[PDB]
């Protein structure tokens, strides 16, 4: 679920504040997305967006309000290590891995201040 993804980021990148840092970054980090990502970080977000897309299109999963963000899994954090609980059902595991892969990705992408709150009507 959304809150848990926020905590994943705090786990992968300890000195970080997610809502502020990664929301409305580039073209994909934020609600929806458009165009080509600008950045490796932005790419991390596009892949996340696509991961949620695929999850919605697993005909065996029916998320509340049709939003995968709505779905909790369990997962733990041990010194930069995110671990998805094996006991999460197939749909929760999938979402879990979207979030975790995205937090691992964010932790290795260059953060470019330029791109925070990008003019998306122009550059995306
Ligand atoms: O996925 C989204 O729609 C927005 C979104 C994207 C990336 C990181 C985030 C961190 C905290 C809250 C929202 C976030
Ligand atoms: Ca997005
Ligand atoms: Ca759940």
């Amino acid at each position: 679920a959304l809150w848990q993804f926020r905590s994943m980021i705090k786990c992968a990148i300890p000195g970080s504040h997610p809502l502020m840092d990664f929301n409305n970054y580039g073209c994909y980090c934020g609600l929806g997305g458009s165009g080509t990502p600008v950045d490796e970080l932005d790419r991390c977000c596009e892949t996340h967006d696509n991961c949620y897309r695929d999850a919605k299109n697993l005909d065996s999963c029916k998320f509340l309000v049709d939003n995968p963000y709505t779905e909790s899994y369990s997962y733990s954090c041990s010194n930069t290590e995110i671990t998805c609980n094996s006991k999460n059902n197939a749909c929760e595991a999938f979402i879990c891995n979207c979030d975790r892969n995205a937090a691992i990705c964010f932790s290795k992408a260059p953060y470019n201040k330029e791109h925070k709150n990008l003019d998306t009507k122009k550059y995306c």
